[PDB]
């Protein structure tokens, strides 16, 4: 589906609008040093300007969009962010060898840090073929890209991979078929190895049996694991229409669907989900911003730029939601 996919350049167009305004990188949370602080602003600068080579259309969505952010929009995706970093790199600094498998990927450009910063790290992205794809001919276009990777020019890797480079795998899949997705994590996942799941914007688009079936398998599949998932919620107070409301946007606006965001429209329902994980965990990012956030950081962003209404940042903060489910 070409507008599933399409919502990458939404994610991505947020992205650099928070990077470009300095909200991210937050040096502290991401813990990044001197030199990754100034890699991960070039690493995504060159990614932009490389789409700009793939594709006018594409460019012409996510330039649109990001120089057209509003701040509540840029604190939700520093928030986003800085949330799924810190459940990564507490898991990272406990588990020396893991490997982190990122379901629904797009843009995605987290593991070119975190690949450096921990030596014995595997890292798996997995997208739609189309999507991959268009991944795959920035990283290797782009010099900078390509030498954080260690990437030839040239389409080397062998089916069924786009990259195959160490550490560092790309591959084609769609999620809602389980038989492709664990023939394909049966060929770069050992079950015994620490496991990091990212779902960040992923299973909103999903049915519910799809989603479920995708969290089942693979929970099944590791010994050891930490699934974090990042997903907006429909609302559960009464006389909320934030659910109803988007879905009849995205319906209208976009022909696009989140089958299940009314279904699963609070926190606690959300994370029922990963009931058989023994370890789940869930807040709003709403709650994140005012629980681990530290109040150095919440006076840098008020530096950056007027965040004139900070309820309405809460009113939308408290419809996105960051699960992490535990289990060995
Ligand atoms: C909103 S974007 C989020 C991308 C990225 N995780 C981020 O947060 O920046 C949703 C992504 O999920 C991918 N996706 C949705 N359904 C998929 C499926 N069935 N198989 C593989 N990828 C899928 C889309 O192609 C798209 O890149």
């Amino acid at each position: 589906e070409r507008i599933i996919q399409q919502t990458d350049y939404d994610a991505l167009s947020c992205k650099l609008a928070a990077i470009s305004v300095g909200y991210l990188p937050s040096s502290g949370l991401q813990r990044l040093s001197v030199d990754l602080s100034k890699k991960y602003t070039e690493w995504h600068r060159s990614y932009l300007i490389t789409l700009k080579k793939f594709s006018r259309r594409a460019f012409g969505k996510v330039d649109k969009a990001m120089r057209s952010s509003f701040p509540v929009m840029n604190y939700g995706t520093y928030l986003r962010t800085v949330g799924i970093d810190a459940a990564i790199l507490e898991f990272l600094v406990a588990n020396e060898k893991v490997q982190v498998v990122n379901l629904g990927c797009g843009s995605d450009l987290r593991m070119l840090p975190l690949l450096q910063m921990f030596p014995h790290l595997a890292y798996v992205d997995i997208d739609y073929n189309e999507s991959v794809e268009l991944k795959n001919s920035i990283l290797r276009e782009s010099e900078i890209l390509r030498i954080s990777l260690g990437l030839s020019k040239e389409d080397t890797a062998k089916s069924p991979f786009l990259i195959d480079q160490g550490r560092y795998k790309l591959a084609a899949c769609d999620l809602n078929d389980i038989t492709e997705t664990t023939r394909l994590l049966d060929v770069c996942t050992k079950r015994e190895i620490p496991t990091i799941v990212i779902s960040e914007c992923l299973l909103c688009y999903m049915h519910n049996n799809e989603s479920q079936l995708l969290i089942n398998t693979i929970m099944s599949k590791f010994s050891h694991g930490l699934w974090i998932s990042y997903d907006p919620i429909g609302g559960s107070q009464p006389n909320d229409r934030f659910g109803a409301i988007m879905q009849s946007n995205l319906k209208e606006s976009r022909n696009l669907e989140m089958p299940t965001l009314m279904t699963y429209n609070s926190k606690e329902k959300y994370a029922s989900r990963w009931s058989a994980a023994p370890n789940v965990i869930v807040n709003d990012m709403w709650e994140i911003f005012n629980a681990q956030i530290p109040e150095s950081e919440r006076k840098r962003l008020r530096s950056l730029q007027f965040l004139d209404e900070l309820e309405e940042l809460k009113v939308m903060q408290t419809h996105y939601i960051l699960m992490k489910a535990q289990w060995h």
